[PDB]
């Protein structure tokens, strides 16, 4: 059941709406386990240095996951969630509920205080995801679909966001990609080229804004990104699921029998 | 939207049951209109003399259809049905209901009284359908499916029946094919070869039996076929429908754009 | 209650979804009556020769509308609809239901048989709409909104289509604009520039495809456009309404009174 | 998200009723925290000595609030309420309920017994609110609305009441303003001028009346104000809420792109 890396799939439901398979839920679980590409469900010539970054980031995320795996109850569904711009994972577990800020880029006054091996671990993670998106887009271009006009990149926004955060804590393409979660596929297929213009001044003074609402029972902090149009968008939760894969098995038919051979009447 | 002749298609529905597209409902309508293969929704090298028989039978069925088209009301859905062994078509029409015995082979005491042109018309029809089935089976062998074990030939039984009727009013393959409407696909894919054995005696004395039930309000006549096992099966009605084809259009994508060309960061 | 020509407006509803006001329903009614710009609900320096084309097309559409106005019953809501690519209007009328193919460009084997005054009338209509869209887009750029990322050009597709039809029966911009009814606003605000590439070959052989489905009770004809990606889209109905304008009246306040004048205590 | 001080806002709801935003709920919370104007959600030239009184009163209210903050449970919505004429705040708190008489002016036989710093604190509070109302009214005059005829000052009555209490425990404008909670906006916009006449005799003998009803389970005390018409009104509870502010963010669009530049056909 192997597949190319960074893939997506399209499935139909009707009462003919399609839905997309991301390559993330499984990707998240793989990074949870530190699993290596060989023992994965996964033609990568144009993917330079893919494996070393892959497995280094897999291990780094593996121990980070273990950091909270240690506390987990035996007894204590799966509805993993992600938050921009510190790109934090969110879990739940019942008897029959935690988080981790994978890439905190909002404020880091430990540029040299944090050890360089940890920094390289995060850099490996962010580059891995960067190339993962590059693969996902190559995949989009490689095969077009009837349903290319029905959905948007919207899931992947925060990852691109994390990219630009590193950019400030070290671009035009990834930024403007992030700017439109609602952006459609074949559009990008058309105008990957001229995505060049804000020019310098709206990002020299912070890429994002931070606002807290004093809800009188707490302090709902929130991050408010600004996009190259010079505009803004609130960051929002996005609960995940993952489709229960079909039992279907490959036909792999070998008989390929001839029919003219049989002495049919005429 | 062209396709190969004699095709079938497989469609999924779930609350993952598949259903088959026959190539008959459309085929019936085409024979209704006498339409020629060029102006059809339809790689036929192994189909000898296909076109001349095709269009001759199309015309013959066209006038036969007109025989009852003349009487039809303007105002007076579509639920066409077929009956073995005279292979009769059945129509309905409402304001917002007839039949025709296309190939009556039960009793014909007009072997020379019926003109030879009419006889050639029916022979063209029966051969056309014969090759149509041969194509359908070549199609089955050409592409196998996950769902090859889920359905049977059951729709096409009466046509094979009509074949054997001509055989008596002029075989092993088509007979035994007809014998099992419940017969599965890939089985035939396996054992097309040895389908040879009843030997002479159960068919010298009539291929079928005829029984009428005196239901006290009418005489329900019925034909009871016997199969090479030396067994029997009652012939049954089979109401038809036809799926409302999807609006889907061919992507026919031409851009096939490169991606390494864009100056992505790394 | 005057407004600039070719305008749009944005209105909120919630149980904060916005909806757009087109400038079409009213525009359609104005062309129905042949009304001139002076006696309209409507800063047009950059609109060359606007009035002469405006009123000529208004008159032409007025008589064309009268062509079916003559037959209308006294007694016999309003749910006007439009169809590409002949860009036909659709009406209904009850006691307490027609159409007209305004710009038939699918097939016209009367290039010189049709008088030149009629041809100039249609050309005036199509240019009028062309500039109307140019104004609509200037309007989009002039004022951006919070909700610029929530809707698409989708209403106006067929008009752009009619444009390209004239192009064949005499471009890159209007074509690619039409190609994406789902296209978002501020995107166009960004990349109006580089919209240049199919190159010659997919449009030399017909801009559109025509397919009829033999639904066994009729012949549902349909037109299937192809877009610069080399892809396709089915053309679809779009029922219209028009919001019942609010009773609101301009405050136009004139008092602008001072307050420090009153002998407030401190 | 800064705004001018003492503001109000107008919001629409329909099944087009408007509602007003006060500048009080937030103001109450700010005085709860002793917050200073700089770190507030808030062009004040005509506001003399605003900041010193602002922050002094903020601190005074802050400790007064702390007086009951000390007792509050950790675990133990928000429905703050105010009562004239001692202008007392009212709170509630649940697991998942107190008051404070901010400006008791009904009876104070401690004119010199109460220290002068406390007295200056209350005087700062009352002047702060006095100017706050003056700003609110300047705001009303500065921008008029369609809905100026749909609501009344009714929320702010008790504050004006507290004013007149100080007047006795040290006017025509603030008194008559208080006299009509049901008074409409643009009226005041018209006749701020001649609000002069009861003349001396109905207020020399107490501004208000006090009546207790022996409800046989308690003593429901109540204060009964008298207005310059020589009439009366019972003082009433007014439960508060505060709208959950919209997530909306400022567009702050910067592109302001030209359109004639693109080589549109005509």
């Amino acid at each position: 059941e192997r597949r190319t890396f960074g893939s997506y799939k399209i499935e139909e439901i009707t009462i003919k709406i399609p839905i997309l398979d991301d390559g993330i839920f499984d990707l998240i679980n793989y990074l949870l386990n530190g699993t290596h590409f060989d023992k994965t469900h996964y033609d990568y010539s144009h993917l330079p240095t893919l494996e070393r970054d892959f497995n280094t980031a897999s291990n780094y995320v593996s121990e980070n996951y273990s950091i909270i795996v240690e506390e987990i109850d035996l007894n204590k569904s799966e509805s993993i969630s992600l938050k921009s711009p510190d790109f934090t994972v969110v879990l739940e577990y019942f008897k029959k509920v935690r988080e981790l800020p994978l890439l905190p880029i909002m404020c880091r006054e430990s540029e040299d205080s944090i050890s360089e091996d940890i920094l390289e671990g995060e850099g490996a993670v962010i580059q891995v995801l960067k190339m993962f998106m590059k693969g996902f887009l190559v995949h989009l271009g490689e095969n077009p679909n009837s349903y290319d006009r029905q959905l948007t990149i919207e899931k992947y926004r925060p990852l691109l966001i994390s990219i630009i955060g590193y950019e400030f804590t070290v671009n035009h393409i990834y930024y403007q990609l992030a700017t439109f979660d609602n952006y459609p596929f074949d559009l990008l297929r058309f105008q990957l080229q001229s995505l060049i213009d804000i020019k310098e001044r709206i990002e020299k003074d912070g890429l994002f804004k931070v606002i807290t609402t004093t809800n009188a029972r707490g302090q709902y902090q929130s991050v408010l990104l600004r996009g190259i149009n010079g505009s803004e968008s609130y960051l929002n939760l996005k609960r995940y699921r993952k489709f229960k894969v079909r039992v279907v098995g490959n036909v792999d038919n070998v008989i390929k029998n001839d029919f003219s051979s049989l002495k049919l009447d005429v």
